[PDB]
């Protein structure tokens, strides 16, 4: 009913930056409000420093996600939440840039990263990402 498109922008193995495109789609004959969608990115937090979410660029508006960081040094993951923005039957959100630094600058090693596969380079439907709707599991596989 719904899914997630992703590519792979920074393919750095070890890097400061985490980078890549999410991208929505409604595959059914519903329309959705995003407000109800849940997507997570998992990977692994080697250091103490507090994580920085950063949107370069979204069709939908930077200003509609509601970003935050969860879970284990081991299995951590960028959450993205959002306003009430329609997603009508059918349609895409369309790229959602997004960008995961250290506050303190300090290097992180992608090649322990669950939701890192640098072959993407164009998007495809990745089931690696996980969208919830409404506390359930609608489309993809976390860690484990």
């Amino acid at each position: 009913d719904v899914k997630v498109q992703y590519l792979c922008e920074n393919t750095q193995t070890s890097t400061q930056e985490i980078k890549g495109k999410f991208n929505i789609v409604n595959t059914g004959n519903r329309d959705y409000s995003l407000k109800d969608i849940v997507l997570r990115y998992y990977f692994t937090k080697e250091h103490n420093s507090q994580l920085q979410f950063i949107c370069s660029y979204t069709p939908i508006g930077s200003g509609n996600l509601i970003p935050s960081f969860g879970g284990s040094g081991d299995e951590h993951y960028l959450q993205l939440e959002f306003k009430d923005v329609k997603l009508p039957a059918g349609g895409q959100t369309g790229e959602i840039q997004f960008v995961i630094r250290y506050a303190d600058n300090s290097f992180h090693d992608q090649s322990n990263d669950y939701s890192f596969d640098p072959t993407i380079k164009a998007f495809q439907d990745y089931g690696k990402v996980t969208l919830y709707k409404n506390g359930e599991l609608v489309w993809g596989t976390p860690p484990g």
